[PDB]
This record gives structure tokens, C-alpha cells and sequence, in this order.
């Protein structure tokens, strides 16, 4: 079930996309409604520490693909 | 006529990138090899879902894009593009780059039959480069230290990966690399570099000189 | 044309130059076999970039530049050079040996275009010595 | 007509080196200020003998013979050095450079005589090359770490202090103070230039954003 | 008098930003003049953790109420 | 001619916010009375004074200028607005729906002459969204 | 024909800056001073080169960059320009203002020769205003 | 005198060879004696370390400059 | 014989020279195996001192009286 | 006509430097007293195997070659040098200074017969040299 998906205290960030993605594709929603749900489920899910990276973003961003690339920039490095 | 390429290729390159990873130089000979022959948007977005994970592939989608808009800007800015005509009529919009194109969408005879060669080849070239961009960003050569028990061959290897590796400039690596052999590599390799008769102007000559004067135990 | 050599074979030279090492008599036979037809520039450099480390292939670099220049003395102390030609025109410079000349940077076509066969048996057999002093240099 | 240097800047500029030492900025600058007026080996070589300690002085006339040298090469190679003249008889030997050549040894006045302007100024930017070599040789980047109870700004100091003092190309300084303020520069710091919204490609400008967004404390 | 006007030890910070913003829209200010004054006193009152809060914005926050955004979404919950 | 909204029913949905809250169901339909006939911007800003907090009120003020930013950014990009006319001379400016524009600033009856239907519905909806933001955002 | 400044001047304006910072009254008088005559790119850039540190150089290089792209903005804005000339070759690019363009990398004396006076007073101007920049910002 | 200066064991070279070299200098040598005896000095005074080190010199040092610049290289850091 | 030629611990290294040529020039190799022959037995014999000494060599030296005229300046007086 | 060295006056010069040693004034005396008449490179070489033991002998070989080629590159910058001719067929290569030439290898007749007189004094020089660096550095 992908609204029961959080990343773990230990889980990198990479991990918890792709069990994300995977979890979400690969469900009963319509294709069209697959984006803003992985979009929102990392702003929400994703421990507050990326939440408030995501948060504090100064450019919008409206793609999975552009998310996941600022997180893996700007994440501490741990 | 369209060809698909082999699914054992795909599963053997596939593979390949799930055990060596995204930026190991072999992984890039295999993706330089299935990217031989110039390939239909169809086969490359395949392709590239078939080996790559699904965060990687949505990275890789958006490199893809941005590289052929650069393209498409440098056609804007050429009207002697190989995948552009003479007239306007023959402009290449990115519908018809990504293969959203009208007759295109989701069928590769179409797809085939309305491409130019030169089309097929930039779209190619973008691709190469979009998996270049992903695979350096998917996965610090200023803390590598070499250690008080580690061969100088290790060290070097180590040193050279992550310089190599990283973010600077192509005319900016030999440098680096010689000033980091020259301020790591444990003082008695320090002061072997440093009163070396002849002036090592090379990774490669100062990696032979060490290999030779070298305190053998 | 240009073929390029098969992704399999390369992967299992690398992982036999990562088990056997540089030096040992089955690794330099896998070697003078993939080394078997005249390779471009482009062939070599991509292949010790493949199956070498990073410090094994910046020694390399150096030890086939080495090569190719005493290639390139003997042919300007022989017109005859299979590389070279009878006219002047036709004297190979070094830029055209590793690659480097007008229109065969980073290209592979136009590199087999342009290059002749004597030159590619030339560059070959530079690798090779090349990597042979290299093996006995790395261990 | 030959005037000489004062003796009271002289001894001025020789108080700056003793005290600033060979490499500050300072001390460049006040050596560009006696060095504005294009000056006679005579003039040169003695100041250089008074404001230098007897093994930098040794240095020093190496490193001018040297330098002496790639301009007479560069003369041979262009006839049409200011230096040089249009016929054969007017080149210029570097007996006539360093001031052996007749009439010339130890006569200042016979010296700016027989002396070019175009000579005067390439030996003058030759013996300031030198000074430079040499002050470069007389007094490591990759060791710099920010202290836990040291601020930035002094921290920035040392790193481009250390990098622009060294023998790296002119073209490597810039990508190497960024990436060594991006793996230096103790964690918080680390993470602060990390989680940058904006891009940030020179030290200025990752200067000015630490500045901004660092934890008073 | 909204020079005076710090924030207590105790007090939250919403509460601190009404009383602010009433004294000084309520006050001899030009009216192109408060938005400025605010967010200067929202820097150098509102108590050093506060403080230091806002000086570590990735963002430049150039309103009192991007500024109450941001200190609201990362405040210290107590 | 301009009436204004009665301080009694303005009192009691002040107390309703001060009790319940600003997302509770019950202040969002209250909200939604009060914001049943089209108001002028002078009613609503005084309105949003009277029933929010100073914060609040800064952050309704921000989010009402940024819904009316989109208004005009669909109005230039469609000529047939309700609040917008035919000829070029009629197009909406943000200072006339802040109440900025010339003959409104401070005076309701100048701004119930100038203002438009069209231009009272668009500026309501902006303002029900941005309370709606702000609601949700506060809490 | 070009005069250096004075290297007496520059090492007291240096223990100036040393001793009492950068942004005291007293210090931009005595910039003001030395920056009374237009200088040319490769005077202001040595001067700041030995007054400043090595950090409050690199943010200065940075200001006096941004405050030369907004003049060559306005001069973009304005053909008459005492900078720029009447036809649109005398358009005066960047590399012309940093000392960068032809004829002018590293030679002051070509440099004096192919500047304009007005080029030359918007360049001061231009360094003044961002060494006001560099020194509110550093303390 | 000239011929009495021995580099101590704790003192640097540059320190040593100031001292040398004044001392040489400020002497009843010839003009043209001078650098000969500063560089068969460098070479027999200089306690034995550095003696071994301007020995293994794979150049020809002929000049005390030269010499004091291949030195101030190949030291040993302490 | 040649190969059983060692530098004793007490042993000046112009006496191994000696005794190492004398063995290796009266023996039965051919006449052009005889320098190199010399040259590794100066690398491998010639007690771990000397072997290091040559070892470290800046410069690549390629006869004999290259290797003892290095060895006898760079020598540890003793 | 080739005549050797007597053997008895060979006897008592290594005789002298094995007692005496190679630096002494007698024995520099007595190599000078046997280096009077202009010697072959066969006579100087037989010289020296036999007063010299093998490390010296190396050490004079090599010294030897340094000196004839210091003089050799004086003979490419001096036409009229007593071992050169006038044309260019009687320039002087190293072959025929050392005794490697054609028609000399091993055969002291010849040698006597192709050589030069200048060629004969020029290699005792050298040779004298050698020994007297040789002798200035064994000990």
C-alpha cells in the first residue's frame, strides 16, 4: 500500500523513492494521478528533516525527477 | 524497417548496471555498445526503463528533455541542422524529438518511417549525455589521506577515482591530482616527490618515479 | 566502419585483469587476442579505460605517448613508414597517432576515415608495448 | 642623465620587506611603486642588493639571469623587439642586458647612455618577474581546516591566502577554494553551502551566502 | 511604543507578532515605512533562538508574513 | 449606493473565530454567509481586520494578493472577463481590485460607482480562497 | 599617457583600511580621494588588489561585475550613452569595461589609448558603488 | 671568521647561511674567492644531513643560490 | 664465485666493488652479460643501507662506475 | 709501423701505482713519463687494463668517452681541428677516436694506419685527463 509508506530513521533517501515509485506505479490508480501523489508523498512522508529541505526549496518543484535531484544535492551528507 | 534490440543484451546490460552500477567505465562501453546504432525514441525510453531503476529513470527523463531543448535551440539557432530542412516547413519540434509527434505516439514503424537520420542521431547523442548527467548524480577527493599501512598503487587509484569522479573542470584534474600527491601520501612518499632530481610534471611520471624509488617492505 | 568491440568480451577481460592481475600469461594472451584486428585510437583509449584502474591507466597514457613518439622519430628517419607516404603531405604528426587531429576528436567514424591501415597496426603495437611495460611497472 | 633612488625610500622599502616579509601584498605593491619608472641595471641590482639578505639576493640573480634569458629568446625569435632593432648590428646581447657589455660595466651614466627604453623596460619587467619567483620560492592548501571556535571570514583568509600563494595554475584557484569550502569549513558550514537554493559558482558568492545565513554565535 | 516591544520568555511568537504589527501600524510611521520596520524588529527582538532562526534562511524573506511562515513552520515545538 | 455589513453580525463572527477557530466547518459557512452578496474591496479588507489577528490578517493580505495576481494573469489572458470589457480601455488593473485605483483609495461610495459586477464576484472568490489558505495554514 | 599612482599613497591608504576597516567615514574619504581622477580598469583593479584582502576581493570582483552589468543594461537603454557612441559600433561591450577586450589584457598603456573618458568615469563609479556594497557587507 | 662557522644542530639553514655568508662577505677574501668558498662551505659545514643532501644532488649545483634553493626544497620538514 | 659475493658488515663498498668485478670479469659469463650482472649484484648484495642508497636514486644510473661514483658521494661517513 | 710498450716498463708502472697509489706526483710523473709519444686507443686501452684494477678501469672508461666527447662536439665547432680535414669526408666520429671504426676493431696495424696524428695526440690528451680524474676521485 503506498499511503503506508514512510522513510525509515536509518533509510537513505534513494531507497525510500524507489519503494515509493515502485509502490505507486504499481497500484490502481489512473496514470495521470501518479505524479502529484509521489510529489505529495515525499513532501509529507520523508522525515521531517527532508521535509523542511523540500519545504524551504526556492524554486518550485513539480516533477518527481527534479525533486529527488535537489534532495541528493543539498542532503546531509551522514 | 524496425528491428527491436535483443532482450538477452537488455537482461546481460541490465545486469551489468545492477552489480557494477551506473559509472563504472565498463557499464558506460556497454552503453556506448547498445548505443551504437541510432536508435528511435521508442527504444532508447525502453531501454532506459527496462535498466534503470524508477528514481533514475525519472531523472534521466528530465536530463533527456533538457538536452534535446538545448538541441532544439541550437536547430532555432541553425536552419543547416541534419535533423532540420531548408524550408521552414522541415523544423523539428520536440513532439516530434520525444516521439509525441502525430502518427508517432506509442507506434516505432511510424516512428521509424517519419524520422530523419539525423534526427535518430541527435536524439541519440542527447540521450548519452542525459545518462551521463544521471549516473554522475546518482552516485571527497579533498579527505582522501593515504593510510599509514595502504600500498601507494591503492592510494593512487583511490585518489585518481575521486578526482576523476567529481564536479571540477576536465583542465583542472592533473593539477589537483599532482598537488594532492604531492601534500598526501605520507611524508616519506612527500619527501621522496620532493627531492626528486627531475621535475614530475605528470600524474603518470610521478606514479613511475614513486614505483621505483620506493621504500620496499 | 566502425565496429565496436563486444561489451562481453570486455567485461570478461576486465574481470580477468581484476583476478589474474596485469602480469600474468593468460591475462597479456586474452590481450594480443582482443588486440587482434587493427584497433582505432578511439578502441584502445576506451578499452585500458575499461579493464585498467585509474593509476594503472594514467601510466599507461604516458608509457603509449612515450612509444608513439619513438614511432614517430623512426618514421622521420624513414619516408618508407607503412604510416607515412611519399610525399611530405603525407607525414603523420602525432595528433593524428592518438587521436588529437582535425576532424577525429571524440569521433570514431571519422577516425577510421581518415586513418591508415599502417597507421592503426602502428598504434597497435605501441598499445601493446605500452601495456606490457606497464604490467611489468604496476607489480 | 642618471638620478638615483632615493636612500630614505630605499631604506623604507628595505624596513617593509624586513618586517612584512618577501610575499605580502604590501610589500609587491611597494616594490610596483619603485618599480614604475623603468630603472638601470645598475639601479636594480643594487636595490635588489640592499632590500634582499645575501641568499635571496643569490636567488634572485639566478632567477633574473633566467628570466634575461627567455626574453633574448623571444628577441631572437621577433625582430621587431622594442629592444631589438631593424638591422643586425642593433641586437641586443645580454651583455648589454645585465650591463657588462663595454662601457657600461659599473658606469651608471655610460649605462643610461647606450641603454634603450625598450631595454630598460624589459629588464625591468624581467627583474620583477624575478622578484617574484624568488619570493614565491623563499617561503600547504590541502591541510587548511576551519577551527571549531574559528569565525569564516578568517577561515576564508587562510584558504585563499594559502591557495593564491602556491603553485597552482592561475586558472585552478577558483574551483579549488570552492570545492575546499564545500568539504572543509566544519559540518554546519558543510551543510549550509549544501542546502543552497541557488547555485552558487565563485568564492564571493558562496562567501556572501555563508555571511548572510550563518548561526550568530 | 513599538521600539520597546520584545518578546517575552515565555511568550509564543504569534502573539508577539500581533502585538508588533498592531503598535506599529497603530503609530506616527509614513505607511511605506512599516513593512521594513517590521520585519527589522521581527530580526533583532524575538529572542535569540528566534533569532538565529531567521538569520539561517536559506531564503530571503522580504515580508512580515513570509517571515511568520517560515518561523511558524520551524519552530521550536515547546 | 454603498451599505455596510451590520457590526452586530460582525461581532458575532468575530466571536465565532475567537472560540471556534478558523478552519472549524461552522466558521467557513458562517464566513460563506457573510461573503453571500458581492463586496466591495473596502468591505472585506475591514472585514478581515475586524475578525483576524494582526498575523493573520498580514498573511491573509498576502495570499489575497496573490489569488488576484492569478485573476489577472486569466483575465489578460482571456478578453472576455467578466470584469474585464471589450476595448483595451477597460482592462482590470490590481489597483483597481485592492481598492488602489484613482477616486477609490479610503472611499466605498467612489468605489461602489467605478467598480464592476464582474470585478465584485472576482475579488469575493480571491478573497474566500485566501481565507481558505490561511485557514488552512495557520493551524 | 598613463601615470601610475602614487605607492606611497596606496601603502597608507592599506595601513588606513588595516587600522580602522573598511566601512569608517574616514576610509571612504580616503577612497573618495584616490578616486578622484578616472582611473583606468587595471589601476582600480591593483588597487584593490593590495588594499583589500583576499575575500573582500573576491566579494568586490563580484559587486563591481553586477554593478557593470546594470550600467551596460542602461547603456543598452540609452544610445547616448557618454560610454557608448552615435552608431552601434561604438556599442561598448563588458570585455571593453573590465580591461578584458582586445588590445587591453594586461597592457595599461594600450588601455589608456582605446578607453573613452565617459567609459572611464562609469567604471570608478561603478567600483566605487560596489566597493560601498563589499564594505557593508563585511562588517 | 669565516672558516669557524658550523651550522648548529638546532639552528635552520636560511639562518646558517645568512650568518655564512655575511661572514664571507664582510671579509678580507678577493672579490672573486667568495662564492667558491660559500659553496665548499655549504658543502663541508652543514651538519651531515643536509652534507648528504646537497651530495645526492642529480644536478650540478654552481652557485650558493642554487644551492640554497635546492635545500630549502628537499629539507626535512622539522 | 660471482653470486655468492656479499658486502660484509665491516666492509668499505670500494673493497665490494673490487671484489664483485674481479669475481664477475674472471668468471665464465660472456663478455656483454658482465655490466648488468655487476649492476644487479650492486642492487641486491651491498647491505640494505647501500641498497636503499641506490634504491632512492633521482637519477637512473645505467653502469657501473655510475652506481660507485653515486654510492662514494652519497656514502654515510663511517 | 705499431710497436708495443715494453712490458718491463708496464711491470714497474703498475708496480708504482699499486704502491704508490693513482694520486701521488711520482706516479702522475711516471703516467706522463709513458704517455710521451702519441699512444693508439689499443695502447691506451691495454694501458689502463693493465695498471688500473676493474672498478677504476670502469671509471676511466667512462671518463674517457666523456672527455673525447667533449672534444668531438669542439671538433664539430671548429673545422680546423689537427684530428678534422678540410672537407667534410674527414670529419672525425667517436668510432674512429675510441678504435670502433672500420678496418681498427681489434687490430692494432690499422689502427696505426688510418689514424691522424692530431687523432693521436687528441685521444692521449683525453685519456690523460680521464686518469687524472679518476685518480682525483677514487680517493
Amino acid at each position: 500500500p503506498w499511503a503506508d509508506i514512510m522513510q525509515g530513521p536509518s533509510e537513505s533517501f534513494v531507497d525510500f523513492a524507489n519503494r515509493l515509485i515502485k509502490a505507486v506505479e504499481g497500484s490502481d490508480l489512473p496514470p495521470s494521478a501518479r505524479a502529484p501523489v509521489i510529489i505529495d508523498c515525499f513532501r509529507q512522508k520523508s522525515q521531517p528533516d527532508i521535509q523542511q529541505l523540500i519545504r524551504t526549496a526556492p524554486s518550485t518543484l513539480t516533477t518527481p525527477g527534479e525533486i529527488i535531484k535537489y534532495v541528493l544535492d543539498r542532503q546531509k551528507t551522514a
